[PDB]
Formats: C-alpha cells, sequence, structure tokens
C-alpha cells in the first residue's frame, strides 16, 4: 500500500530544461527505495530489475521506444502476478497530444491500468505517481 519501490526508466525526473526546477519531487520524494531500472523499458530484463526493486511503479517515460510489444509486456508483468507493479506510468507514451491523442493507447488507455504523463512533465504528474500507485487517488 505504502510501497517504497519506485523504479524509473529512460528520461524522467532530471528536468529536460523544462524551464520548472530540476524535478526534485519524484527521486527521494518520501524517502523510499530510489532505483533506475534502465533505457528502453525491456520489461524482461526488467524482471531480473524486479527482483532487485519488485517495483509497484513500474516507470519508464519511454517515447513508445518501449513499443506496443513492451507495452503489452508490462501488461504481461501485472498478468504475471507473479511480480507486483500492477500500477505502471507510462511516460512520454507518444510525443505531443493529450486532447485528441492517438488510437495506440486508444484502446490501450481502454484498460489504462497505468497513467500517462504530459509531453512536458512536472512533479504534478508524479503527485500522482505516488498518489494512485499508493493504491487509489
Amino acid at each position: 500500500m505504502e510501497k517504497k519501490t519506485i523504479v524509473l526508466g529512460v528520461i524522467g525526473s532530471d528536468c529536460h530544461a523544462v524551464g520548472n526546477k530540476i524535478l526534485d519531487h519524484s527521486f527521494t520524494n518520501a524517502g523510499f527505495n530510489v532505483v533506475n531500472i534502465g533505457v528502453l523499458s525491456s520489461q524482461e530484463d526488467f524482471i531480473n530489475a524486479a527482483i532487485e526493486t519488485k517495483a509497484d511503479l513500474i516507470c519508464v517515460s519511454s517515447l513508445y521506444g518501449q513499443g506496443e510489444i513492451d507495452c503489452k509486456g508490462l501488461r504481461e508483468k501485472c498478468d504475471e502476478a507473479g511480480l507486483k507493479g500492477i500500477k505502471l506510468f507510462v511516460g512520454g507514451n507518444i510525443v505531443v497530444g493529450k486532447q485528441n491523442w492517438p488510437d495506440v493507447e486508444q484502446r490501450f488507455k481502454a484498460m489504462g491500468f497505468d497513467r500517462v504523463y504530459p509531453p512536458g512533465t512536472s512533479p504534478e504528474t508524479t503527485i500522482a505517481d505516488m498518489k494512485e500507485v499508493l493504491g487509489v487517488e
């Protein structure tokens, strides 16, 4: 519930000249276990890194570099049910497009067990990482 295993990949909370801050409210945040999963999103190799964290909040700020394969890879990590991380947060996802976004996650977000980060993340997004992923918002 009050899980302390947040793992972030690819881009993320660093601040890629967002012009806000550094985005130090996702790193430690609640002083929980801060671990990096790595680039790409490769859920299979990150299953071995799930032994490490065993992240409840599996986030990858992968701009479709994960692909719809590895997107459906984390659906299989949930549908694994062996390893937790039923709640994912799909950072980036596509590019600039929220209001009337693609048919990609129109159907994949139909289930949308995960949330999505805007094309210009803020910690308002990770306010929701730690919110909905504790259990509910």
